[PDB]
């Protein structure tokens, strides 16, 4: 599924991301735009044997199990397949854990490169949130 911008904002707000661990809602919407282009089935294969999965491009070394990644910790205790679902529930839940690490949203390459320190409230413009 490819989410609309305000469509995704509403679901991310429903699931508690606005201001979570110090990150207002627009940070998460921006991260999804630039990680996955709002595509729930996006994937990115990496050089270390891991893969990034879903709308928030969550990495298979530490966070989900795909059965083929070294250094596996599966700290969200889920199959990586769950992160490719058309509803965002599993991805948002696992992102809460990821962001709770000392890294914060620096865990997201695309947030680091296109969202950090920008006008992230623009991402929820006209959404009524
Ligand atoms: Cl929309
Ligand atoms: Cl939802
Ligand atoms: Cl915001
Ligand atoms: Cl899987
Ligand atoms: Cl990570
Ligand atoms: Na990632």
């Amino acid at each position: 599924k490819v989410f609309g911008r305000c469509e995704l904002a509403a679901a991310m707000k429903r699931h508690g991301l606005d201001n979570y661990r110090g990150y207002s809602l627009g940070n998460w919407v921006c991260a999804a735009k630039f990680e996955s282009n709002f595509n729930t089935q996006a994937t990115n294969r990496n050089t270390d044997g891991s893969t990034d999965y879903g709308i928030l491009q969550i990495n298979s070394r530490w966070w989900c199990n795909d059965g083929r990644t070294p250094g596996s910790r599966n700290l969200c205790n889920i199959p990586c397949s769950a992160l490719l679902s058309s509803d965002i529930t599993a991805s948002v839940n696992c992102a809460k854990k990821i962001v709770s690490d000392g890294n914060g949203m620096n865990a997201w390459v695309a947030w680091r490169n296109r969202c950090k320190g920008t006008d992230v409230q623009a991402w929820i413009r006209g959404c009524r949130l």
